């Protein structure tokens, strides 16, 4: 899994 970005 990977985190999103802001």
């Amino acid at each position: 899994v990977v985190g999103g970005v802001v």
